[PDB]
């Protein structure tokens, strides 16, 4: 019956994540930090897909990389949900718009929420939504929006942050201002260290890059892709990172073993809000502004997604669950390195379900 | 020819001193001393020894019979990487033979000095004289002299040489070291790629690490591998045979970029060497002392015999480090110095130990 679909969804999420990666890369400036959540965006879009028809249905399916009649997905996606994030995602809608019952049941069954309703005046809503996002993200994301349209009929939202932490704590006392290769200068940045941190790692020839997985709480890992030499730039690594490439990177990593290892990386501290309409368009999906068929969601025939915000917050500092083993006094028994000293690309990958929860990159902490 | 033979003899002598020094000193103490400069001072005295004292010194110093070349060889060995002072003083009532003073001048390029008249004038004389010719590194060689002093042997020495490769001072934090069974925090130097020749010796159960210094000197470090082995038991397992092999090995062993931590080495050790000579079973310097060659005077004894080593190895090097050591190029090789350890400061050219010692607590 289902089960099938954890695998199939898994694949589709990888493919989608890259699509977003590049589209995000594009909308952002050229040497910028970014972070976004393929999972939570895909789930929000998959919520919308539930009540899409004819064209909008086939077009979403296309974007999200789902095959035809992938009905199981809505269960599967709820099943995937990690407790290592706090992921909020409501469809709002104006009073003049009337939401179908058969949708609201299916939304409740499967997404355990349902479209909310906007107040009467435009200006009342902005405070509503920012309060509502703040409340259900425990104030991590307070201000999701700075404006709404005036004629707003259908708003999609998605705030998300990483609550998970490192399995293994980093000693804060062992965190100096060490060097990082920004642009062609060198800059000095807070950098975390452990003489023996547990690390699964290897080299990939195709990317010409160092791949480093680091364990986190809730069966999440952080996968880091740094180019090996400084002679390779990040941009050209991005453009060489196929979905086929990527999937092999993870199959490899699953076999690859965590071993005590000399570790430096920076404090990761990335927050990225993004008008996703721009992105959807960048992916060649224009339905959210014209020819939008959400029959399933509503009967109303003159329908368009007035706004679609995404926001990721992501801190990985020293704090871990478990304090480090054998005090890392020396580096006895281990003879391995992984240092992160130039701009790099990262997943935050679910190990259990084999898909990317977050994705991004760091040029400058 | 005698460079080889002297080389061997100096190794053997150095250990003999090591243990004797180990013995006179307390149990978990830093020490540092110079086998070369002590041996040379004793070899100066050997020049004018006769019958018994001659054969007994020869024995101690590990020289074979009729090793006449030695005095040249030893002068030839002298490194510019140290500042080594070593005078035989003597009182006015004692008369030094001419044939000695010429041979001393020829070979040791100095000659016995003479003491003032009153005991108390001499102490200031000698400490000034040692200060002057050691550029104030060793000021106060002595705190007392005997009263009836007739023959004083002295030897101050310090290491002027430095690391080939500088250590970054910015990269020197208060990191941990395993003193006693506690842990203490001590200034520790680091380089992600320092050039280091190293290996493991099973006999000692120890890490051996050579590090290059200026003037064809190296610093050889012997740390026990695990914390489970103590230093004391490593000392007692360190034969001359063991040691000589350690160096033959090291000569073949290659310097390679390597992850390095060690402490700041900062050791100064003054020592009444009579105590040592006795500890080595050489009693001539207080009775049955035959220095016919040095003097005709028949009622002769070495009233005092001081040694003093100063030894700083901090970050300062000749050459600043290559490729900035930004990351760790080629392989991860390691040598970390985090528990008490034993060291040579070894002449590579001539193959003998200039200094020897150990560090329990920086
Ligand atoms: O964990 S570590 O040794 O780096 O961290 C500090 C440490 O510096 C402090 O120890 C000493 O305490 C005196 C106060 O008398 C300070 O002058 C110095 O900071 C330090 O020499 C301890 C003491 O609370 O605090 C931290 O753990
Ligand atoms: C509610 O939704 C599920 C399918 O989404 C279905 O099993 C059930 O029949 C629905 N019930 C009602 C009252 O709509
Ligand atoms: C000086 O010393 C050398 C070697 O000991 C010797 O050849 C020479 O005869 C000595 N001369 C005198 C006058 O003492
Ligand atoms: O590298 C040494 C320098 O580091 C930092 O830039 C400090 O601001 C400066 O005062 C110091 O001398």
């Amino acid at each position: 019956e289902s089960h099938s679909t954890e695998a199939v969804l898994g694949d589709a999420l990888v493919d989608f994540s890259l699509k977003l990666y590049h589209a995000f890369s594009a909308m952002k400036k050229v040497e910028t930090n970014m972070a976004f959540s393929p999972f939570s965006i895909a789930s929000l879009l998959t919520q919308v897909l539930l009540g899409a028809g004819e064209n909008t249905k086939t077009n979403l399916e296309s974007i999200l990389s789902y095959p035809k009649d992938f009905t199981c997905v809505h269960q599967a996606l709820k099943g995937f949900t990690t407790k290592g994030v706090t992921s909020v995602s409501q469809i709002f809608h104006s009073p003049d718009l009337a939401i179908r019952d058969t949708f609201v049941n299916a939304s409740r069954t499967l997404y355990s929420s349902s479209p909310r309703v906007l107040s009467n005046n435009s200006d009342a809503n902005l405070e509503l939504i920012n309060t509502w996002v703040a409340k259900n993200t425990n104030n991590k994301i307070s201000r999701l929006l700075d404006s709404l349209p005036s004629d707003t009929r259908l708003v999609l939202l998605n705030a998300i942050y990483l609550s998970a932490k490192w399995k293994t704590t980093f000693d804060p006392k062992k965190t100096r201002m060490e060097p990082f290769h920004f642009k062609n200068s060198v800059i000095k940045v807070p950098m975390m260290n452990s003489k023996k941190y547990p690390v699964a790692h290897f080299i990939d020839q195709t990317l010409k890059a160092k791949v480093g997985q680091l364990q986190l709480s809730h069966n999440l890992s952080l996968v880091i892709l740094v180019p090996q030499n400084l002679k390779h730039r990040l941009e050209d690594m991005e453009q060489a990172l196929s979905p086929s490439v990527f999937k092999a990177i993870m199959e490899k990593l699953e076999m690859s073993k965590f071993q005590p290892t000399l570790l430096t990386l920076p404090r990761i501290k990335v927050t990225t809000s993004q008008d996703m309409l721009s992105i959807m368009e960048k992916l060649e999906f224009f339905d959210f502004s014209y020819d939008l068929n959400l029959c399933g969601l509503t009967e109303d025939p003159d329908l368009q997604v007035s706004a679609m915000q995404h926001q990721t917050v992501l801190e990985l500092t020293e704090t871990g669950v478990e304090a480090a083993a054998a005090s890392a006094i020396s580096v006895a028994r281990t003879l391995l390195v992984f240092e992160v000293q130039q701009p790099f690309l990262f997943m935050l990958w679910d190990q259990q379900h084999k898909f990317p929860v977050f994705m991004g990159r760091v040029y400058d902490p």
